[PDB]
C-alpha cells in the first residue's frame, strides 16, 4: 500500500541474506529466482527454502517445483494473442463484437442515480484485441472500480454456486469508453477466450503447441492442476492451501481461482521458474521461436493513445499507484505495452528504457530489459497471512539484487 520505489531494498539488500532473515523469520518458506541474458552467458537460477507436502513432508524447494504465476499468465496470454495475429485469425485493432459479442454488449458505467440504479453510455467505439491486452478496453477488477464494485453487489449474484467461464464471470460495464483510458481488470481473460474462440480449441491447447511445444515445456497447466505429475511438485498444495488456489501468491482477500472453469488467462497458469524464463528469453533474444521479430518488437512500444496514457499515469499517482507501478520509481516514465508496464526513460544501472515488467500477485515479479541484456523472474513462497509491504521489499530486492549480480558477473571476464 505503498511506494517501496527507493530504500534499503533498493540499495543494500542481497537476495541470499534476505530471503535466508525472511525464511528463519517465518514470513516466507522458500522462493525461486532464474535470470538470464540473451545467449545463456550470465544465468543465474537458485531456490531457497523449503516446500511442504498436502501429507505434512517437508522437502528442500527446487528449480522444477511447479509455481502458481497468477497474473504473470497474463504475459503468456499476450504472446498466445500475438501468435493469432501472426496466423491472421486475428488483428490489434479490428473489432472483436462478431468473436465477443459479450464485450460489445457492455455499456459504460457512468455513475448512480438517489434510487441507487446505473446510468451508462453506450461505446464510442468496438473494443479490439489491443485494448484487451493493454487494459484499456475499459473491463475492471471490480476491486480496483468501486463503481464496478457496487454495481456488482446490486446486480448480485444470485448464489447459484456453479463453476463459470469467463464470459459468465465478468459481467460487469464497463469503466470509462474503449480506448480512452486505463485500468487494470480482466482483459486477458476475455483475450484467451477470444483465442480459444477463432481456433476452435482450448487455450491450454493452443499455448502447448505454440509457446510450450518449441521451448521444450512440459510441465504445464491450468487451474485446476489435474495432473498427478504435476501436483506432485506444487508448491501451492500443502496444509495452508488444501484445494492449491494460490492463497500465498494472492496474499489476503480472497483467490482469482476458487469460482471458474475453463482456463482463465488472466490468472490461471502452473508453470515452474525454469521454464517461464525460457519464455521470458525467448523474447529477449527475438530468436523467432514464439513470433517473428517485427511482433515481438511491437511489445516494446507505448501503446496507450494520449487519452488512455493519461488515465495511466493518474491512476499510478492513485493510492492504488504502489500495485501498478511494480516497483519502478514514481517518477520514472513510463507506458503500458503488450504485455505489462514500459519504462520510457532509462534508469541508471537498474532497467534500461523500454523495459517490460509484470507480476503475480503479492509475490512474483518478472522483467525483460532488452537495452541492458538481461531477463528474470522472482516467486516469493509466502506463507500465510501473506505481509503485503515485506512482499514489496523482497520482490525489490530481487530486482535490483539480480542486477548487481549481473554488474558483477561481467566484471570477471
Amino acid at each position: 500500500h505503498h511506494h517501496h520505489h527507493h530504500g534499503m531494498a533498493s540499495e543494500l539488500a542481497l537476495m541470499d541474506t534476505t530471503f535466508q532473515a525472511a525464511i528463519d523469520t517465518g514470513k516466507i518458506n522458500g522462493a525461486v529466482v532464474c535470470a538470464t541474458d540473451a545467449q545463456g552467458h550470465f544465468v543465474y537460477n537458485k531456490a531457497t527454502g523449503e516446500r511442504t507436502l498436502l501429507s505434512g513432508e517437508k522437502q528442500p524447494q527446487q528449480l522444477d517445483d511447479v509455481l502458481y504465476l497468477a497474473s504473470a499468465t497474463k504475459l503468456i496470454t499476450t504472446i498466445a494473442a500475438l501468435q493469432c495475429v501472426e496466423d491472421g485469425l486475428l488483428s490489434l485493432d479490428g473489432d472483436l463484437s462478431s468473436i465477443a459479442p459479450e464485450l460489445a454488449a457492455k455499456y459504460v458505467l457512468t455513475g448512480f442515480t438517489d434510487d441507487e440504479s446505473p446510468l451508462d453510455d453506450p461505446p464510442a467505439r468496438p473494443i479490439t484485441l489491443k485494448m484487451l491486452l493493454t487494459h484499456s478496453s475499459g473491463t475492471s477488477y471490480h476491486f480496483l472500480d468501486p463503481s464496478i464494485a457496487k454495481w456488482r453487489a446490486q446486480y448480485a449474484n444470485p448464489e447459484n454456486e456453479k463453476p463459470r467461464l469467463v464470459e459468465e464471470m465478468f459481467t460487469y460495464p464497463l469503466s470509462f469508453q474503449p480506448g480512452t483510458g486505463w485500468m487494470y481488470g480482466p482483459g486477458l481473460d476475455w483475450a484467451g477466450r477470444v483465442v480459444e474462440r477463432v481456433t476452435g480449441g482450448t487455450l491450454m491447447e493452443f499455448m502447448q503447441k505454440r509457446i510450450f511445444d518449441p521451448l521444450g515445456i512440459t510441465d504445464s497447466q491450468f487451474y485446476p492442476v489435474t495432473r498427478e505429475d504435476l501436483r506432485a511438485r506444487l508448491v501451492d498444495l500443502n496444509p495452508s492451501d488444501p484445494g492449491a488456489l494460490g492463497s500465498a501468491v494472492i496474499g489476503g482477500g480472497g483467490e482469482m481461482n476458487l469460482r471458474g472453469r475453463g482456463a482463465f488467462g488472466g490468472h490461471g497458469l502452473f508453470l515452474t521458474g525454469l521454464d517461464f524464463v525460457k519464455i521470458l528469453r525467448s523474447l529477449l533474444a527475438n530468436d523467432g521461436m514464439l513470433l517473428k521479430p517485427a511482433a515481438v518488437d511491437n511489445m516494446f512500444q507505448q501503446h496507450l493513445g494520449p487519452e488512455a496514457a493519461a488515465s495511466h499515469r493518474a491512476a499510478l499517482a492513485s493510492p492504488l499507484g504502489p500495485f501498478f507501478r511494480v516497483g519502478t520509481d514514481p517518477e520514472t516514465k513510463v507506458g503500458y505495452g503488450l504485455g505489462g508496464l514500459l519504462t520510457l526513460e532509462d534508469v541508471d544501472g537498474w532497467y534500461g528504457e523500454r523495459t517490460l515488467t509484470w507480476g503475480g500477485g503479492l509475490t512474483l515479479t518478472w522483467f525483460i530489459d532488452r537495452k541492458n541484456n538481461l531477463c528474470g523472474v522472482g516467486a516469493i513462497q509466502a506463507v500465510l497471512p501473506v505481509d503485503g509491504d515485506l512482499m514489496a521489499d523482497l520482490k525489490q530486492t530481487f530486482r535490483h539484487d539480480i542486477y548487481r549480480k549481473y554488474s558483477a558477473w561481467k566484471g570477471q571476464q
